């Protein structure tokens, strides 16, 4: 369970290939470093259990699964790369952020860049796969690379989005650009709520 | 309140009935045990409250009743089982599964098991009475046995899992077959999501 | 924050009006008393702030405002009603019930009791005002004059209540009646998802 509001990020350090999978080891600073072994990190967006940690937390390492490679854009993660990370979220009586699964549905390349108000704003627009289009609501969430962001409209095979660079400085959204790849988690709040509409005929 | 995140499991020692339920006695390695009488506790998925404990919780009584025995798979719990273990949740502690009240509302029998990928995934799918079909959604999240899970599938009347070996070793999922019954917890979010769409209209 | 877990009761002992509201004495004995002037304390479900203790924490005085006793059943206490308190949380208390504010919502009339099952169940209706109704799910949670509760049913006017008499004995509940004015926190959860459904219109 995660709110999809990046803490810091991470660089990748080294990569071990396995016989099921890719193995990570990632350096970051946190604030109140609580990393334990098992607990739960979405990286750009993708829930991941920590295997080791190294300075509790200072460093930490994770394993992912040649599906959990085929799945997301992690297959395209090279040594030094800076990652989005977020910790399972804590009880906390003031709510903020989205309902954040960590389950990338998908993944989504960049196709326009803009900068309107002279950069003050900055106008992706990213590739969808058509079966997401029902969960993509123009003024509706979505979590790309594990980051939470409003949907300002949605076609059939795309989706438009705007950011402050108050996200962009402090997550890896700098280094978007081309098509450079994203993952995808729709709105769960969306999924549920069609499953009552379903379950009623 | 608890997030489905299984802590350790513990040995079911003994079995008393009483006016006051059957009485089960428990042993287990806590990591900083803080045992209190009356603090609760979800065992397999469903919040019991410690009548006794020694060496702070190294072995702890409590007492299910009638009603929580008709409720739940309680009545199938052997002397020897191991089960599923979670204290309630603690400002610091990470949510890694969802919202969990540890609150049964049914229980499901696995239909099919399935061993995908040589037995690197485990594949059930468990019956669940209709009435809970509408908050199962795919892709959306559960509490079976108290373990935090994402659906699969869902239809009515049943859904589908999947689960990575480290889930299973970790908890008591490793003795799942044809004959067990399942402690369910539905996501709360969605009983809320239904109530505001009910008052919303 | 609170978990709306009620620690003990206390006694008022004295009430004194003042320019600013009402002054209430309280009194009891709790484990291991760390009460220190300025910590807050949900009394029945209301977070107060100490403003003096006498006798090691013995006795303790808070001061309600003109609001808070229009906004709660706070208008309704005198000398000798046992009152409901829990301590904010530590980083060390166990969140047994859910989240909890501390801060009421509204409050709700009792309108029916019933003891079923020779009295090991008393069944409580609940009137609300129906700006609440849509907080208030069947098997979701709420804290009722600050002890955390699942309701069992809800209509728009009213909700259904279940408690065992261990309960009534350790909490105030043994003096709800007919006409009981309780106070209301409900779920912060669906509050906050209740903002993610608004957002998306």
């Amino acid at each position: 369970m995660f709110t999809g509001l990046v803490e810091t990020t991470g660089k990748i350090l080294e990569i071990q290939e396995t016989n099921e999978g890719r193995g990570f080891l990632v350096e970051t600073k946190w604030v109140q470093p609580d990393l334990k072994l098992g607990d739960s990190i979405s990286v750009n967006g993708c829930c991941q259990t920590v295997t080791e940690f190294t300075n509790e937390g200072s460093r930490f390492r994770f394993y992912a699964s040649f599906k959990t490679l085929e799945l997301t854009n992690f297959k395209f993660l090279k040594v030094g790369e800076e990652v989005n990370l977020e910790r399972s979220a804590l009880p906390t009586t003031r709510l903020g952020g989205h309902l954040v699964s960590g389950h990338v549905d998908g993944t989504g390349k960049i196709l326009s860049k803009e900068e309107r108000e002279g950069g003050a704003v900055i106008c992706y627009t990213v590739q969808n796969d058509p079966s997401l289009s029902r969960y993509i609501a123009p003024r509706g969430s979505i979590t790309v690379d594990g980051i939470s962001l409003t949907v300002v409209d949605s076609r059939p095979k795309e989706f438009d989005l705007v950011l402050i660079p108050e996200t962009l400085k402090k997550t890896n959204a700098k280094s978007w650009n081309s098509d450079t790849i994203l993952n995808l988690e729709i709105d769960l709040v969306a999924r549920y709520l069609e499953q009552l509409l379903k379950s009623k005929e």
